[PDB]
């Protein structure tokens, strides 16, 4: 009666998963969120295709570190290990969120990583990469998406979309905010002309200064 | 008194209706949305240069196979027969909805198709096909989409819009917006540089695994 | 004491300025709306300068044929006479909207005319001309844009916006809309690759059936 | 009991920093505002990393014409000193805001100015210039910002955003607005073809009839 993932964790996923909606980051469809509890070693993840406006708090999956399922009766989301996957060979985020937002999956589908034409980027890294191809849902894609994550924030799934990862959901749903409108301005850019990219060393103290 | 099309079919029809507005899908012009009754063998669709916001339970238009309308007043959509000889020559289709979106229509005026540069276009196939153009509301219109529209649930409407038919009209719609976001995607990309489109052997496997 | 533009006019140009603005055709800068009525031979316009959702029934001015203010106390806007000399020159059109609205005007600011690509088109006619460039609220201005909406119900104001007029303020307000999105549809297709435009036969036939 | 800055001004700039998220203009990231009381000498400024919605009266802070906060507990916005140093430099600015928009950002990004290809950028200048890089929130960039801003109301931050002034928070919200319009126009232009520039004697002249 304290051993599985609170209240208000499953309030949180519900929370910004509307949030993704409400501000049109993504329609709902094959879109994600889950919790890591470090102390309980325990996933909550949203539940496989339930509108974001219909997930009531049973509808929350609770998981161990193994992929057992431990509270719900509804699917988890087909994506729970691309999510599972990252809280195993990670420690420095306990929150993530996939989406199908509009030109990060631009990106995504030409198949190029995001650099760094704005600043901003580093919220996530000096750029996003783009994890190579393999079918929703399976291991393949969770091992692409955690080996070409490696080192960010954010990596950008071939043909499908965005996934991104902070310690907490209020920092991973800012990410993909940020992640979206930066692949936005450099798509933008590009059909003007060259974008100017900067350099690994001011992206360094960009780094730096997002610490503080 | 129990023969006709029943009175939350006609409310069906209203409400997503407006939600082809309230999610910006489309304006409101030259769309149009119906289903179809098989045990009743009765197709109820939208009036004629109504608004969506305007539109009535009396203003719904019931009709038989043959379009002899049997309940309302109000002049049935142009685009009536479209959406009929749908229902006349495939068994998997009852509910459909016509709409001038953006980038499919965009596809539709320069007369290209849209392959599998994002994986949801599965929703209705390997790719989407566009009709040979003609008049809007007339017989060759609908003889091109029935044609064009086989073994998919969408097709585009060359120099027009879209039309996509599912089981419901829930189904229906999220086909809309999935095949609108996939258009997007497709031609912002090609903005960009050469989309990368999944082969025929995945979208197949797509399909399956869209089944469950 | 019933001599002048009535209450319900007032009424009418004030809610489809605001319709401009909540439908985001427009943010509401150098817009401008007005009735004719013909058998008073009165225009009431907009006024000068005033936020669409701050102008009340006073603000709006009623004027003669000649440009003599007859009502209120505001300025009329400073394009008033681009609206006046339409009435003066043609008997087909009762209520006007001027608006900067997006790819309408970005074909305006290339100089470049709306053609065929999309049917809808023919709310204004067969495509839509773009005036010769005259400084904003001159007679100059005025002058070019009823000659080059000769035989239409819109032309664009080159590197500048968009006019629009029909029998009634729902008829020039659908125009606006309806040029915009074709507009939109133009440039984006031509992203894309070539835009196929419908022929002058076909859009002749289509004038004939949208007068049904 | 007199001293320092109003409440209405603080009240100002929290209905101005909403205004930009409820229009979208900026989702709120590293945007900022100030205003500057001439006779008093004090600038009150938004404090750092305060979402535009959660701002309280009490997290304005005030400071005095060399950056000594004199009011308030909460850190200044990271950019207080690019506002700051346009009001000890420039008499004709009482009012600045920093934003992060689409197209100008784009702009700001390819390092391009902004022409006149759309009139209404006579609001600003004859063009937007672009400033030279600096890192975000350090005295090289206001700098940057105060000399490419001279003889203009706004100025592009080199892979950032915007920045514009004028003698109140309505018309420094008034630039933001036009010129992210304009800088959208003219980047959809370029997609198209060849945006023609109205020459300078025409802006010239523009520049004098909005004095009015
Ligand atoms: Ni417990
Ligand atoms: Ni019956
Ligand atoms: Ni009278
Ligand atoms: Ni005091
Ligand atoms: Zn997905
Ligand atoms: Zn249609
Ligand atoms: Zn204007
Ligand atoms: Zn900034």
């Amino acid at each position: 009666g304290s051993h599985m993932a609170s209240s208000d964790v499953k309030q949180e996923l519900i929370k910004y998963g509307k949030k993704l909606v409400e501000t049109d980051l993504t329609k709902g469809t094959g879109g994600n969120l889950s919790v890591f509890d470090r102390e309980k070693q325990l996933m909550a993840i949203t539940p496989s295709g339930i509108d974001f406006f219909e997930i009531k708090e049973s509808d929350i999956v609770v998981m161990d570190i193994n992929g057992n399922v431990v509270e719900g009766e509804r699917l988890p989301s087909s994506e729970w290990y691309m999510h599972l996957i990252q809280y195993q060979t990670r420690d420095d985020i306990d929150a993530i969120i996939h989406a199908h937002t509009t030109y990060a999956t631009v990106l995504a589908c030409l198949r190029e990583p995001l650099p760094a034409s704005h600043y901003m980027i580093a919220v996530a890294g000096k750029d996003v990469r783009v994890a190579e191809y393999a079918t929703y849902g399976t291991k393949e894609l969770a091992v692409n998406a955690a080996k070409a994550m490696e080192g960010r924030r954010a990596v950008l799934l071939a043909n499908h979309g965005i996934l991104a990862g902070a310690q907490n959901l209020l920092n991973a749903f800012n990410i993909v905010e940020e992640v979206e409108y930066c692949a936005k301005i450099y798509c933008l850019a590009k059909n003007f002309g060259e974008p100017v990219v900067l350099p690994d060393e001011e992206m360094e103290l960009m780094a730096e200064k997002f610490k503080f």
